[PDB]
């Protein structure tokens, strides 16, 4: 081919232009986004029932509701919690890469049936069904700075006026509110109300028909009478639409012309719907609005546009409406991106400079430099051709690739300025015969190569994906290169292609170097010993080298964990937050840019007891060293945050890839299996746990991820008496209910927007068991009785939250592997410890530990198939079940250079490093092929003699190898390997190669020629 | 889709079905007329009965099996237990009661429900102690029921 | 009997919500006196209706 | 599926009451397993006459 | 605070408008380049295209 191309090289430039054009369209046509989509698609199922408690949600709710999720398609496992405030989550994670639209349907649309026995309280607030993701794009916040706006007025307004703003913009995959929107609140007081002989009920019904919408004919429309002329539309009753109109309800009339309004029994007011999440940002009333991708738009444009939109519109509604951004995943990309093409770009530059040095020239260093770029640019429309997209995984995907792009270029031009030097024809046959000796080699080192990459797009789950990112990238990059070096390079440099010591001073060490080696090869098998050492030793390292996923990275935000004890309460958890605000604003001004904390969330389950506080730091810039960054800022916090009360406050940096498989940790759910109840399970739960901590050997930190039985104050209606006293068990129940958990009457419309109305007694009358009393039912005769009449109080313990693994009660426990030990050998103890527990009690794995378990280990079988097809290819570049066997024993030489990222640097075997550890066994075994080709080429052609060849064949190679080897090792040591911020996977990417490259040379030069003969002669023996 | 399409429509007759249909939910599904497969489950030591099994089975294993890909309908050769109130007329004719009566009972004395709680959700000036208020539960044994007061 | 009444009651809601949804080109509703409402979505061509 | 069903139950077998055995009547799987293997033997086999 | 868009035919129409001045461009360029490869002459095309 490159012969028929060197010829018309006017063509191999058209070709070089489409390929190029196609990465411009494709650069444009490309998604961009911090990561891609790598978690399995969960649907969560949210439910609320104002004032339940667990059993009362579990058994009014979860269940059944379970019971009937039953004939959706690809589902993996389901859990489910039911906790003490109404709520029911119920995620259902699904098989690998289903259809999310299609799951979610189905999931839901099979909800649709469900409902019928969901109870009228729930049916009304909606169950919504929707998609995993509970952190993405940015989180705008909306603050006051007057003391004008409470939460709710801020939440309202946001909901009133901007929430759809935003939620319709190029991107914007849905909006979600950090508040409510006004509520017709309506706070009863059994006093001002027993005075009228009225229960909440009559408050309830009153608000019902005083505020509804009633049908009403037109005037004709239907069949009318001969010759009419009037059609209109009659307009009966209409929703109330204020605090006023509401205060005017005839709840009663006594014979005195008596005027018992609503506000005479309560107090109307614009309120919020839920009252139990206190959001502030910097000491300050808050009401954010979270907002996610858009599925196939661009983190970068998108943020812009949302910044945009806000900007057009804060010219509006009074006071301070200051709009903060206390989270953006925007920098963290851009700043990556910028530093990524910084890498490529410069790793070229370096080619050019490491191109004077090796070739006195210029129109040859001008080659690698219009060929990489043409290999990249097309590796942009391969990506866009398998959908992919621009994200931190894919990016580094071609940086851990640079090495092999580059190399392939210098590799060709430089075979030309060997053969057009060493007594040779012009460009013409220089190339033709040059290209010729690499031609086959160049191809065939596709195959072999692809085989040490492809594999990797086959892996497990959540993980597998990351890999596939990397896998394609490299392939379609690398495999792109080959093709472009058999076509634009042969004919490129063949068409432009024609110190004071270094030149002859390299032509020195070369000679000196092959001597050395000529003795190596007298002795022969001498060094094969000094090799098995280097094998053996890798083996010691592999094992020693710690494991992981993606080294954490500083993201300019992290979190604080407040977690007040058992029965806590809001007021008293704020104070905590205020300190975790202060001891962040004060003892850390040069770094805290904004605390945004909120109580009633701490994703361990909700309730005045717990908040959580996300702080967002100032720019990495203004954060100099170690101490001024996260690991470090959080270091100090955490420790400075114990000394605090009896309120556990943690801080921690977000994990790499938010939505994904954190710690190398395990996830362990205890399921229930029979009758055993909450209690029995609680028994198992505890035994197992206690077990576990008497085994710090296998190391550990088992925890129940979930909550203790707390105490419960329990009314307990006395049916007899209630009949007996002439008092309907509905009226009791209700009145207790709406006094205390509130109930939600009907809606009404508020400056244009239907908005719920809630009825529930002021707080004053609802705080202490001791108030039960204030509360009085009308009974059958106009006799207003009280509690003690027909009810009795008792404390109990029970659950605030209640666990259930697919269909059925379940706990949840998670702990770490073992300073010492492997996630896998640790699973397996925790499962023996699980082996020997009270029958009934099952146990099964979730998260991460379905991944790791299921697929889990496959390194093996997938590598067999490379180390196999590496051979089968390689041998037919050669004709030999034996000669290939010399190109292989390279593999280790490259490994140990890599793996001394152990004992020079504080690192661990992790995707960023394996992917390196791949990229290095490319360069390496292709050194191997080229070389052992050149050593073939002689012998096969002009019989140039058993070793005569080996010595000559390295003799003609030590440049190329030393050439790129030099490009790269500088190519990687830049910021890559030394870096302040937006980094980490930087360190990861480099340190890998950087070290693994060293030896991949420094060992290679000597061994490979060894290898060649050691094997070509052994195979023709005695 | 089809499975889809079908239940778009359905869905606009929910709200005309009799509450009692309704409420034993309607189902839509896709699958094969014939059976994939039948899974006996007998018991060795005559330790439980025909009944007993069919409860255990429904309580135990009709779950997962229906919830579980391309399993798309498990018949169940049996039925799960239910609270049972084999009436007798004579009597309610005697003490002067109809099922209607009996029924309304059954909803009242057998029922789960929803207080509120003491640290009152939007609370007051300045308060420690918050915790839920539990009232009526859901009955739970042969016994609870028919001690229901008529 | 309800003019704006509908538009704010069903129509609005149903709209606030019509975000996310891929390939969507433009949406176009209208209340009604008789209280009927038609939200309408229309997506970039050759998109997959089902 | 069958495999999955079967190794569901299989997953809930150490915890039934006293003496309760999934038995296995009418199941249409293993023929389509045997059968389709029956053939396979034939391929190899008549490799060996040829 | 008032404005407009088009719908159906129109928004198709306008969309089909402003598209031509790319539809021509790119199509040209594709031929020109084809000719190059074909007639091995970074010059012969120039002709043809003129
Ligand atoms: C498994 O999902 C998660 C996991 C962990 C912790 C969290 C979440 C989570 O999803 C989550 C939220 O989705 C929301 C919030 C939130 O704090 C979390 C998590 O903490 C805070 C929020 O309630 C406010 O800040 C309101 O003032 C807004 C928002 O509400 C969402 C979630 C509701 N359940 C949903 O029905 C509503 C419309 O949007």
């Amino acid at each position: 081919m490159p012969n028929f191309f060197i010829d018309r090289p006017i063509f191999a430039w058209v070709i070089a232009i489409i390929i190029m054009l196609a990465g411009g369209l494709a650069i444009l046509k490309l998604p961009v986004a911090q990561y891609p989509t790598i978690a399995p698609p969960a649907v969560t199922i949210s439910a609320s029932y104002p004032g339940a408690d667990a059993k009362t949600v579990q058994d009014t709710v979860t269940q059944v509701i379970e019971q009937n999720m039953n004939g959706i398609d690809n589902l993996m496992y389901m859990s489910s919690n039911s906790d003490s405030t109404g709520t029911v989550q119920i995620t259902l994670t699904f098989e690998s890469g289903t259809d999310a639209d299609i799951a979610q349907v189905q999931v839901q649309n099979k909800l649709q049936l469900a409902m019928p026995l969901l109870p009228q309280e729930v049916q009304q607030q909606g169950v919504s069904v929707e998609k995993s993701s509970s952190s993405f794009l940015m989180v705008v916040g909306v603050i006051n700075t007057d003391g004008t706006m409470t939460q709710e007025d801020i939440s309202d307004y946001v909901a009133a006026n901007m929430k759809d703003a935003i939620s319709r913009t190029s991107g914007v995959g849905d909006v979600q509110l950090f508040g409510s929107q006004y509520a017709m609140r309506i706070w009863m007081n059994p006093n001002e109300l027993n005075k009228f002989q009225l229960t909440p009920v009559d408050v309830i019904t009153a608000i019902k028909a005083q505020n509804a919408q009633v049908a009403a004919g037109q005037l004709g429309g239907t069949p009318p009478v001969k010759g009419q002329q009037l059609n209109a539309s009659i307009i009966a009753q209409t929703r109330l639409t204020s605090t006023e109109e509401f205060g005017k309800i005839l709840l009663k009339v006594n014979q005195d012309g008596s005027r018992v309004l609503l506000r005479d029994v309560a107090k109307i007011e614009l309120g919020g719907e839920n009252y139990d999440i206190i959001a502030e940002f910097n000491g300050q009333p808050a009401s954010g609005l979270g907002i996610k991708l858009a599925t196939g738009a661009n983190a970068l444009d998108t943020a812009a546009a949302i910044r945009a939109e806000l900007a057009k519109m804060e010219p509006f509604f009074p006071s301070g409406l200051k709009i903060v951004y206390p989270y953006d995943t925007t920098p963290f990309v851009k700043i990556s991106i910028h530093e990524v093409v910084k890498t490529l770009v410069e790793a070229i530059i370096l080619v050019f400079l490491v191109m004077y040095l090796f070739l006195q020239n210029f129109r040859a260093t001008l080659i690698p430099t219009i060929a990489v770029p043409v290999v990249l640019l097309g590796t942009f429309a391969v990506l866009a051709a398998f959908g992919f997209s621009i994200n931190t995984l894919t990016m580094f995907g071609m940086v851990l690739a640079i090495g092999l792009l580059v190399d392939d270029a210098i590799v060709v031009v430089e075979n030309v300025e060997r053969v057009m030097a060493e007594e040779g024809l012009p460009p013409k046959e220089a190339t033709r015969k040059s290209m010729g000796q690499i031609q086959g080699a160049l191809v065939g080192i596709a195959m072999v190569l692809s085989a040490v990459f492809v594999p990797m797009a086959f892996f497990g789950g959540s993980t597998g994906a990351i890999y596939r990112q990397f896998s394609i990238t490299i392939v379609s990059a690398m495999a792109l290169s080959v093709l472009v070096a058999l076509i634009l390079t042969p004919a490129l440099c063949a068409t432009m292609l024609k110190f004071g010591w270094f030149n002859r001073m390299f032509e020195k060490s070369t000679h000196h170097y092959t001597d050395s080696v000529g003795g190596i090869l007298r002795s022969t098998g001498r060094y094969l010993v000094l090799y098995l050492i280097i094998v053996v030793g890798m083996a010691y390292l592999f094992v020693r080298l710690p494991s992981s996923f993606l080294p954490d990275e500083d993201q300019g935000v992290f979190m604080t964990m407040v977690q007040l004890p058992a029965g806590a309460t809001q007021e008293r958890t704020q104070k905590v937050l205020n300190e975790v605000t202060h001891y962040y604003l004060t003892k850390e001004k040069n770094n805290v840019e904004s605390v945004f904390a909120v109580n009633g969330f701490g994703f361990a389950g909700r309730g005045q007891n717990t908040g959580i506080a996300f702080v967002s730091l100032k720019d990495w810039a203004d954060r100099p060293g170690e101490e001024n960054k996260v690991e470090a800022i959080t270091m100090r916090a955490t420790r400075a945050f114990s000394q605090i009360k009896d309120a556990m406050v943690f801080a921690f940096n977000l994990p790499a890839i938010v939505e994904l498989g954190t710690a190398t940790g395990f996830d362990f759910e205890l399921i229930d299996q029979a009758g055993l109840g909450h209690e029995k399970l609680t028994q198992a739960r505890n035994q197992l746990l206690a077990e576990a901590a008497k085994h710090p050997d296998m190391l550990t930190s088992v925890r129940p991820n979930g909550l203790e039985d707390t105490p419960q104050f329990k009314i307990d209606i006395d049916q007899e008496k209630a009949q007996a006293l002439g008092v309907s068990i509905n009226d009791i129940n209700t009145t207790l209910g709406a006094a205390w958990g509130g109930s939600y009457v009907n809606d009404f419309i508020d400056r244009g927007r239907v908005k719920k109305v809630y009825v529930m007694s002021e707080a004053k009358y609802r705080m202490l068991p001791d108030d039960i009393g204030d509360w009085y039912v009308r009974a059958a005769d106009g006799q207003m009785v009280p509690f003690s009449a027909f009810s009795s109080s008792r404390w109990e313990y029970g659950s605030p939250r209640l666990e259930r693994y697919n269909g059925l009660p379940s706990m949840e426990i998670l702990g770490q592997a073992a300073p010492g030990k492997s996630t896998g050998e640790a699973m397996e103890l925790m499962e023996q410890l699980a082996s020997k527990l009270p029958t009934g009690v099952g146990y099964d794995w979730t998260g991460m530990s379905y991944q790791e378990r299921l697929s889990g280990n496959q390194a093996p079988s997938l590598y067999a198939i490379s180390l196999i097809v590496v051979f089968l290819c390689l041998a037919a570049l050669y004709e030999s079940w034996s000669i290939p066997f010399s190109v292989m024993l390279v593999v280790p030489l490259g490994v140990i250079g890599a793996l001394l990222a152990a004992t020079f640097r504080g690192l661990t075997n992790d995707v960023y490093f394996q992917v390196g550890l791949l990229t290095t066994i490319g360069l390496s075994a292709k050194n191997a092929i080229l070389i052992v080709e050149f050593a073939k080429d002689l012998m096969d052609k002009e019989g140039k003699g058993l070793i005569e060849a080996t010595l000559d064949a390295v003799r003609m190679r030590l440049r190329p190898i030393l050439m790129t080897s030099l490009a790269f090792i500088l190519g990687v040591m830049p910021l890559v390997i030394s870096t302040g911020a937006g980094s980490g996977a930087q360190n990861a990417v480099g340190t890998g190669v950087m070290g693994g490259m060293v030896t991949a040379t420094v060992l290679a030069i000597f061994f490979v020629p060894v290898f060649f003969v050691v094997v070509r002669r052994r195979f023709s023996r005695k």
